[PDB]
């Protein structure tokens, strides 16, 4: 049951480039186990091929079988439903939270970065600052699973590798991506890096640089910051 996920293509035209849809569905399947492969995209010179299995030029997309799949979340939802148990594992949450925990980070930073007016610049920062709060406070609050087990060292604290236990979910293949641009992009354009006092969030990328499904799907750097170059230079 053939399964090619179609991708963003980056500055050659054949490599991985920045999208954090793209790299939530391919970490999507590499965690489910299925046999895929993926073909890159670029969208300045879509092939012949592509432009006629997706007319409307939609990306990502994925092929399962004959049909093309649109739009991620629903691609998602569909991945979720129709490679499921027993020969594939669930993915999805079970802590409803753990689908909405820093959420809003993203959008948060995308306007930190599009901005260019320095009057601005403090204002934004502190929007994406609280909302990394918000999350690091998520990450380190204990989930139901963790009741009333702890040691005396820190006590009150969760040791959970990622958002909703130890097992990556379909809720950090969305987030991961999104906070991996928020660190590149940041760090290079914004002199920004998030504060070690947010030590949740910190452990918790600590822990998915770890697992290949993560790191083997973030695209280069140098493809990150080319992304976002003409966006975040403009900042005087």
């Amino acid at each position: 049951p053939q399964v090619e996920l179609f991708v963003k293509a980056g500055s050659d035209g054949a490599k991985i480039g920045n999208c954090p849809f793209s790299q939530r569905l391919f970490m999507v399947l590499f965690l489910k186990g299925v046999t895929f492969n993926v073909t890159t995209v670029d969208t300045k010179r879509r092939t012949e091929t592509v432009q006629k299995l997706c007319p409307g030029g939609q990306l990502p997309f994925l092929l399962y079988g004959t049909e093309v799949h649109t739009d991620t979340n629903k691609i998602e939802e569909f991945l979720e439903a129709v490679l499921c148990p027993p020969r594939y594992p669930k993915l999805a949450a079970l802590n409803p939270e753990s689908n909405t925990a820093g959420l809003d980070i993203f959008a948060k930073f995308s306007a930190y970065i599009k901005n260019s007016n320095p009057a601005l610049n403090d204002n934004l920062e502190k929007g994406l600052l609280k909302a990394l709060k918000v999350l690091d406070n998520y990450l380190t609050s204990p989930l139901p699973e963790e009741v009333d087990e702890t040691s005396a060292e820190d006590e009150g604290v969760s040791q959970r590798k990622f958002l909703d236990g130890n097992e990556l979910t379909l809720a950090d293949c969305n987030l991961l991506p999104k906070l991996h641009i928020v660190q590149v992009v940041c760090k290079k354009y914004r002199g920004f890096t998030i504060p070690e006092a947010f030590r949740g969030v910190w452990r918790y990328l600590s822990n998915a640089y770890a697992r290949e499904e993560f790191a083997s799907t973030c695209p280069d750097d140098e493809e990150i910051e080319l992304a976002y170059e003409q966006v975040a230079k403009a900042l005087k």
